[PDB]
RNA sequence: CGCCACUUCAUGGAAAUAAAUCACUCACGAAUAG
Protein backbone atom coordinates (compact mmCIF):
# COMPACT_ATOMS: atom_id res chain seq x y z
CA UNK A 1 0.00 0.00 0.00
CA UNK A 2 2.67 2.45 0.81
CA UNK A 3 4.84 1.98 -2.39
CA UNK A 4 1.64 1.88 -4.52
CA UNK A 5 -1.49 4.46 -3.94
CA UNK A 6 0.92 6.89 -1.01
CA UNK A 7 4.60 6.52 -2.71
CA UNK A 8 3.39 6.39 -6.55
CA UNK A 9 0.42 8.64 -5.89
CA UNK A 10 -1.71 5.92 -7.34
CA UNK A 11 -4.48 7.34 -4.95
CA UNK A 12 -4.86 10.33 -6.57
CA UNK A 13 -5.14 8.42 -10.67
CA UNK A 14 -7.36 5.71 -8.88
CA UNK A 15 -9.77 7.56 -7.25
CA UNK A 16 -9.93 9.74 -10.10
CA UNK A 17 -10.17 7.28 -12.96
CA UNK A 18 -12.71 4.94 -11.13
CA UNK A 19 -15.44 8.06 -11.25
CA UNK A 20 -13.99 8.77 -15.42
CA UNK A 21 -12.60 12.16 -14.33
CA UNK A 22 -8.77 11.27 -15.54
CA UNK A 23 -7.93 14.03 -18.55
CA UNK A 24 -4.68 15.25 -19.14
CA UNK A 25 -5.32 17.83 -17.03
CA UNK A 26 -5.36 16.14 -13.62
CA UNK A 27 -2.35 13.61 -15.51
CA UNK A 28 0.04 16.18 -15.43
CA UNK A 29 -0.13 16.68 -11.52
CA UNK A 30 0.30 12.93 -10.48
CA UNK A 31 3.74 13.27 -8.46
CA UNK A 32 6.43 10.21 -8.10
CA UNK A 33 9.90 10.14 -7.01
CA UNK A 34 7.98 9.83 -2.88
CA UNK A 35 9.40 7.86 -0.27
CA UNK A 36 6.94 6.28 2.02
CA UNK A 37 7.47 4.64 5.36
CA UNK A 38 5.19 3.38 8.23
CA UNK A 39 6.20 2.51 12.03
CA UNK A 40 3.90 0.78 14.06
CA UNK A 41 5.22 0.35 17.19
CA UNK A 42 4.00 -2.76 19.47
CA UNK A 43 0.38 -0.78 20.58
CA UNK A 44 -0.95 0.36 17.48
CA UNK A 45 0.35 3.62 16.92
CA UNK A 46 1.58 4.52 13.14
CA UNK A 47 3.84 6.80 11.89
CA UNK A 48 3.07 7.39 8.50
CA UNK A 49 4.14 10.19 6.06
CA UNK A 50 5.77 10.63 2.29
CA UNK A 51 8.14 12.87 0.81
CA UNK A 52 10.12 14.36 -2.25
CA UNK A 53 13.47 12.00 -2.98
CA UNK A 54 13.65 15.15 -6.10
CA UNK A 55 15.16 18.21 -3.77
CA UNK A 56 16.93 19.14 -0.79
CA UNK A 57 14.69 17.98 1.85
CA UNK A 58 15.19 14.51 1.56
CA UNK A 59 19.20 15.11 1.87
CA UNK A 60 18.41 17.47 4.96
CA UNK A 61 16.18 14.48 6.42
CA UNK A 62 19.08 12.25 5.87
CA UNK A 63 21.54 14.61 7.05
CA UNK A 64 19.36 15.30 10.44
CA UNK A 65 18.81 11.21 10.84
CA UNK A 66 22.55 10.86 10.27
CA UNK A 67 23.67 13.48 12.88
CA UNK A 68 20.93 12.77 15.81
CA UNK A 69 20.76 9.04 16.07
CA UNK A 70 23.61 7.76 18.97
CA UNK A 71 26.48 5.94 17.71
CA UNK A 72 26.91 2.58 19.24
CA UNK A 73 28.10 13.19 19.61
CA UNK A 74 24.95 15.40 19.12
CA UNK A 75 22.64 15.97 21.96
CA UNK A 76 18.84 14.94 21.23
CA UNK A 77 15.62 17.02 22.56
CA UNK A 78 12.80 14.72 23.43
CA UNK A 79 10.35 17.59 23.95
CA UNK A 80 10.46 19.17 20.86
CA UNK A 81 8.47 16.52 19.40
CA UNK A 82 5.54 17.01 21.58
CA UNK A 83 5.72 20.68 20.61
CA UNK A 84 5.30 19.49 17.10
CA UNK A 85 2.27 17.67 17.07
CA UNK A 86 0.18 20.22 19.76
CA UNK A 87 1.52 23.58 17.58
CA UNK A 88 0.88 21.91 14.77
CA UNK A 89 -2.17 24.45 14.01
CA UNK A 90 0.65 27.51 14.90
CA UNK A 91 3.33 26.00 12.84
CA UNK A 92 0.85 26.13 9.93
CA UNK A 93 -0.14 29.77 10.12
CA UNK A 94 3.89 30.01 10.71
CA UNK A 95 4.52 28.51 7.56
CA UNK A 96 1.89 29.76 5.21
CA UNK A 97 3.23 33.29 6.48
CA UNK A 98 5.07 33.52 2.96
CA UNK A 99 7.52 36.85 3.61
CA UNK A 100 8.48 36.25 6.88
CA UNK A 101 8.23 32.79 7.27
CA UNK A 102 12.19 31.76 8.33
CA UNK A 103 12.31 34.24 11.00
CA UNK A 104 9.09 33.43 12.25
CA UNK A 105 9.61 29.77 12.64
CA UNK A 106 13.26 31.29 14.05
CA UNK A 107 11.21 33.61 16.95
CA UNK A 108 8.53 30.50 17.61
CA UNK A 109 11.32 28.20 18.03
CA UNK A 110 13.05 30.88 20.52
CA UNK A 111 10.46 32.08 22.60
CA UNK A 112 9.35 28.35 23.26
CA UNK A 113 12.17 26.06 24.46
CA UNK A 114 13.46 29.50 26.02
CA UNK A 115 15.61 27.83 29.15
CA UNK A 116 18.81 27.37 29.80
CA UNK A 117 18.76 23.78 28.94
CA UNK A 118 17.86 24.56 25.18
CA UNK A 119 21.00 26.28 24.40
CA UNK A 120 22.74 22.84 23.58
CA UNK A 121 20.08 22.41 21.57
CA UNK A 122 20.09 24.94 19.10
CA UNK A 123 21.62 22.87 16.21
CA UNK A 124 18.97 20.70 16.41
CA UNK A 125 16.37 23.49 16.24
CA UNK A 126 17.51 25.27 13.17
CA UNK A 127 17.76 21.99 11.55
CA UNK A 128 14.57 21.35 12.34
CA UNK A 129 13.48 24.97 10.95
CA UNK A 130 15.09 24.44 7.64
CA UNK A 131 13.60 21.08 7.09
CA UNK A 132 10.09 21.79 7.97
CA UNK A 133 10.60 25.22 5.55
CA UNK A 134 12.17 23.10 2.88
CA UNK A 135 9.44 20.49 2.60
CA UNK A 136 6.68 23.24 3.38
CA UNK A 137 7.77 24.59 0.27
CA UNK A 138 7.88 21.02 -1.90
CA UNK A 139 4.92 20.52 -0.29
CA UNK A 140 3.25 23.54 -1.92
CA UNK A 141 5.00 23.67 -5.02
CA UNK A 142 3.64 19.83 -5.39
CA UNK A 143 0.09 19.78 -4.47
CA UNK A 144 -0.99 24.05 -4.66
CA UNK A 145 -2.29 23.71 -8.24
CA UNK A 146 -3.39 20.32 -7.86
CA UNK A 147 -5.91 20.97 -4.64
CA UNK A 148 -7.13 24.03 -6.04
CA UNK A 149 -8.42 22.33 -9.42
CA UNK A 150 -9.40 19.06 -6.97
CA UNK A 151 -11.45 21.71 -4.76
CA UNK A 152 -13.30 22.76 -8.14
CA UNK A 153 -14.23 19.30 -9.38
CA UNK A 154 -17.86 18.97 -10.30
CA UNK A 155 -18.22 15.47 -9.97
CA UNK A 156 -15.77 14.34 -6.97
CA UNK A 157 -17.90 13.70 -3.87
CA UNK A 158 -16.70 15.38 -0.70
CA UNK A 159 -15.35 12.08 1.02
CA UNK A 160 -13.26 11.78 -2.13
CA UNK A 161 -11.94 15.39 -2.03
CA UNK A 162 -11.48 15.53 1.65
CA UNK A 163 -8.88 12.05 1.33
CA UNK A 164 -7.51 13.53 -2.06
CA UNK A 165 -6.86 17.23 -0.73
CA UNK A 166 -3.39 16.93 1.02
CA UNK A 167 -2.87 20.50 3.34
CA UNK A 168 0.69 21.45 1.89
CA UNK A 169 1.70 22.84 5.98
CA UNK A 170 0.41 19.79 7.87
CA UNK A 171 1.92 17.15 5.47
CA UNK A 172 5.28 18.68 6.04
CA UNK A 173 4.33 19.47 9.91
CA UNK A 174 3.78 15.40 9.75
CA UNK A 175 7.18 14.97 7.88
CA UNK A 176 9.18 16.39 10.48
CA UNK A 177 7.23 15.22 13.80
CA UNK A 178 7.88 11.87 12.20
CA UNK A 179 11.20 11.96 11.35
CA UNK A 180 11.63 13.04 15.38
CA UNK A 181 9.94 10.32 16.62
CA UNK A 182 11.88 7.86 14.40
CA UNK A 183 14.77 9.63 16.23
CA UNK A 184 13.79 9.28 19.35
CA UNK A 185 12.59 5.58 18.85
CA UNK A 186 16.08 4.51 17.57
CA UNK A 187 17.63 6.57 20.17
CA UNK A 188 15.84 5.53 23.74
CA UNK A 189 16.60 2.30 24.88
CA UNK A 190 14.58 0.64 27.62
CA UNK A 191 17.14 0.60 30.34
C1' C B 1 12.09 99.81 87.15
C1' G B 2 6.85 97.67 87.83
C1' C B 3 3.42 94.64 85.09
C1' C B 4 2.07 91.26 81.00
C1' A B 5 0.81 87.53 76.30
C1' C B 6 -1.02 85.95 71.87
C1' U B 7 -0.05 83.20 67.73
C1' U B 8 0.47 79.04 64.69
C1' C B 9 -0.02 71.94 64.96
C1' A B 10 0.83 68.69 57.20
C1' U B 11 0.75 69.69 52.78
C1' G B 12 2.68 68.30 47.78
C1' G B 13 5.17 63.81 45.18
C1' A B 14 6.08 58.39 44.54
C1' A B 15 0.81 53.92 45.71
C1' A B 16 4.56 49.18 42.78
C1' U B 17 7.98 48.35 38.75
C1' A B 18 10.78 44.65 35.87
C1' A B 19 12.74 38.84 35.22
C1' A B 20 11.04 33.69 34.93
C1' U B 21 4.68 31.99 32.93
C1' C B 22 6.61 25.72 33.39
C1' A B 23 11.24 22.85 32.13
C1' C B 24 13.35 17.74 31.65
C1' U B 25 12.10 12.28 31.52
C1' C B 26 8.68 8.75 30.20
C1' A B 27 4.18 9.55 24.90
C1' C B 28 3.07 3.04 25.76
C1' G B 29 5.99 -2.02 27.68
C1' A B 30 5.19 -7.17 27.63
C1' A B 31 1.75 -11.60 26.60
C1' U B 32 -1.61 -13.56 23.23
C1' A B 33 -1.16 -13.34 16.09
C1' G B 34 3.45 -14.69 13.07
Amino acid sequence: YLLEMVAKDNLFKYTLSNKNILNENMKRFILKNKLAFSLQKHSGQIYHTAMSKKGKSYVKFNMLLQKYILKNSEKFLSSVIQMIRAHAEILQIILQNEDKRTEMLKNYFDNNFNESCHLGYTGLFEDIQTLLCLRYQENIQDYQNRNEIIQQNTILTSDEKEILIVSPAMDAIHTIFTALQFIHFINYNKD
